[PDB]
């Protein structure tokens, strides 16, 4: 794992990472949909083989070496606040499993479910916690991307206060 495990932001295409392997905010059907999910596409189309997988879940499918872990959240027009937000904890917490599983020292991550599946809502700070409380008990090097000038400063915040 890394020297000292650390958490950082970035604004910039997640399809332009520099980490190890990288988060796609899938959807469940393996379709090349949009936003993160169309850039993932675009750059590992490879990775999309056999990657449909349900609501809550993550499964890694490799471009060459490089690992995509497809992480399904929540479509929160689909869902009621209270499944929805169990079923966004539960994917971070198979990101965390399949992260240890590949033994990297880094990963690139996006806010699940802040985007089409938000059901209109802001949900940095929701979706963000889940992101922290799996990935605490991890020794990667997380790297968060968001395109949002506002958001890079509300993320670098929430990281600076855990110090
Ligand atoms: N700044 C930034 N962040 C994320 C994705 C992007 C895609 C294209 C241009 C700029 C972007
Ligand atoms: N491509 C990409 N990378 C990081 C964050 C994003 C947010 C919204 C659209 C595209 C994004
Ligand atoms: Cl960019
Ligand atoms: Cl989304
Ligand atoms: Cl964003």
């Amino acid at each position: 794992g890394a020297m000292a495990p650390s958490y950082r932001v970035k604004r910039m295409d997640i399809a332009k990472n520099d980490e190890e392997c990288v988060v796609n905010a899938a959807n469940p059907r393996g379709l090349p949909g949009d936003g993160v999910c169309k850039a993932v596409y675009k750059k590992w189309p490879e990775s999309f083989k056999n990657s449909a997988t349900p609501v809550g879940t993550a499964k890694t499918v490799m471009c060459g070496t490089y690992p995509v872990i497809h992480a399904v959240g929540p479509n929160f027009s689909n869902y009621t606040e209270s499944e929805g937000d169990r079923e966004l904890a539960a994917a971070y917490r198979e990101v965390a499993k399949e992260v240890t599983r590949l033994g990297v020292n880094s990963v690139a991550i996006p806010l699940l479910s802040t985007g089409v599946y938000s059901g209109g809502k802001d949900r940095l700070t929701q979706s963000l916690n889940h992101l922290f409380t799996a990935m605490d008990s991890t020794d990667a090097d997380v790297v968060i991307y968001c395109r949002d000038k506002e958001w890079e400063k509300k993320i670098s915040e929430a990281i600076q206060m855990r110090t």
